[PDB]
């Protein structure tokens, strides 16, 4: 804790608080450490945000987690490499109608400088199947190149959007505001969408990672592979499968869940 961190998303790896190593570090991160909520979705909360919590959890225990915690990890790990970490609350948009009943603030996300830097960063490798996995500039109007899809960041509210280009339109991912959030707000935020029985993160199965150089995504029994936006779609077989495909692909130690019974016939209830 760094070692334990640093050596599990495989970066090694310069530690100083530059861009290079920012952007270094995102990708690692993101191509290490799947997202998933097999916790909620066991009907597990995800209430403790502390360092110590979240690096049990997804640095020794080996598992994933989703937005409040891998934001909260590696939050709590550019601060001690000696970047400055503000965190930020955000709405989910992606996909939204229309309809929109306006939503939760479910979502967070940091806003990062560090030592002659060109300005605020804004990192989140915490949002899922979309999540940007280079830090990008805390700029509006600019298109953002990443490893895989683009970024670009507009004025709404009072906040900001985060859009990025999939297939052929930009499609919005979050609002946010700039303002700092109490760890405390992030608590109740995480309370919300890991208890609330209604709740998409209570009632259904998703995991993401990137496995090179493509998005593998996986909404239920769905797996889709994104990989220079041609989608691949696999449709896994019974929940013996699905539980394979979490721990070979989204590189999760399933037995942390841990019986393997009993993750299998919810992920078939759920599912299936
Ligand atoms: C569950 C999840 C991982 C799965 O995403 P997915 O498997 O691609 O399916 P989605 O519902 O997100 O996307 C639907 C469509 O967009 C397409 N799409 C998504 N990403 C794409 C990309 N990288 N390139 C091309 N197409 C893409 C999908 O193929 C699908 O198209 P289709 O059904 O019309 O063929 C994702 O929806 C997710 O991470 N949820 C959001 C998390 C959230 O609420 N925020 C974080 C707070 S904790």
């Amino acid at each position: 804790d760094l070692t334990g961190y640093l050596d599990r998303i495989n970066y090694r790896g310069a530690t100083d608080p530059t861009l290079d190593v920012l952007r270094d570090l995102v990708s690692a991160h993101t191509g290490a450490i799947a997202f998933e909520n097999l916790d909620p979705l066991m009907g597990v909360p995800v209430d403790d945000l502390s360092a110590e919590a979240l690096a049990d959890k997804l640095v020794d225990r080996r598992r994933g987690g989703y937005c409040y915690e891998h934001n909260g990890l590696i939050g709590y790990v550019l601060a001690e490499l000696g970047y400055r970490v503000r965190r930020l609350a955000g709405r989910v948009v992606w996909l939204a109608p229309p309809d929109a009943p306006t939503p939760a603030q479910t979502h967070t996300v940091l806003a990062v400088t560090f030592p002659g830097c060109q300005g605020p960063y804004l990192v989140d490798v915490g949002f899922g199947g979309m999540t940007p996995t280079a830090p990008l500039r805390l700029e509006t109007g600019t298109v953002q190149q990443t490893a895989l899809e683009p970024y670009r960041l507009d004025d709404r509210g009072d906040g900001l959007v985060l859009q990025a280009m999939v297939r052929d339109e930009w499609q919005a991912l979050y609002e946010f505001s700039t303002l700092t959030r109490p760890q405390v707000d992030l608590r109740v935020g995480s309370w919300f969408v890991s208890t609330h029985p209604t709740s998409h993160f209570v009632t259904g199965l998703m995991a993401a990672t990137v496995a090179d150089d493509a998005r593998w995504n996986l909404m239920g029994r769905n797996l889709a592979i994104h990989r220079r936006g041609g989608t691949e779609k696999i449709l896994l077989e019974d929940a013996a499968a699905v539980v394979d495909t979490l721990g070979d692909r989204f590189g999760i130690n399933v037995a942390d869940v841990g019986e393997r019974g009993r993750l299998e016939a919810r992920i078939d209830k759920v599912c299936f």
